[PDB]
């Protein structure tokens, strides 16, 4: 199926809007997952928040090999453990063209439900820590710049919003 999924771009409020849980990972899950994937990989990001795309349940994929052959699938994630501290300048499909340093811990451990349902433990270290927690806040309604300076904040809407405006 060919995805017709659109990424929101901030200010839209529905970027803070908070996720349900998956009630049943079924065929119409499956097909949001893989509809996800391919419009991640079209947009040339790394990971994806169902909430970016207006699904409001907690479904993630992500991607962060060269190849693009690395498919992880997060419903239903949960934090178990973390550890460390670093930051990257990370960007974000709905800021576009914007990045900032963001504080993040170095390791984390997660569990989740993979694309058939089935609960699996996964270990986390250097960018893939980085992108899961990213992709975990958006599914409560978080960004990347809620992290920086308000000043900042603005600064980064008005940028995007003029980005925005251009088009068309
Ligand atoms: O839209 C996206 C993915 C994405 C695009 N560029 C990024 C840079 C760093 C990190 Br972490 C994540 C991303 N996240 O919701
Ligand atoms: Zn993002």
């Amino acid at each position: 199926h060919m995805s017709v999924l659109q990424v929101l771009h901030i200010p839209d409020e529905r970027l803070r809007k908070v996720a349900k849980p998956v009630e049943e990972v079924n065929a119409e899950i499956q097909r949001i997952v893989d509809d996800m994937f391919e419009t991640m990989y079209a947009e040339e990001g790394i990971g994806l928040a169902a909430t970016q795309v207006d699904i409001h349940q907690r479904i993630i994929v992500i991607d962060v090999s060269e190849n693009r052959d690395e498919r992880l699938v997060l419903i239903n994630p949960e934090l178990l453990e973390k550890s460390g501290e670093t930051g990257i300048e990370e960007g974000c499909l709905s800021i576009p063209e914007q990045r900032a340093l963001v504080p993040r811990a170095e390791k984390v451990k997660i569990r989740a439900l993979d694309r058939d349902g089935k609960p699996f433990e996964l270990e986390a270290d250097g960018l893939l820590a980085i992108c899961i927690q990213h992709e975990m806040d958006h599914l409560v309604g978080k960004l990347f710049m809620d992290y920086l300076s308000p000043l900042k904040q603005q600064r980064i809407r008005q940028k995007v919003e003029k980005l925005d405006r251009l088009k068309a």
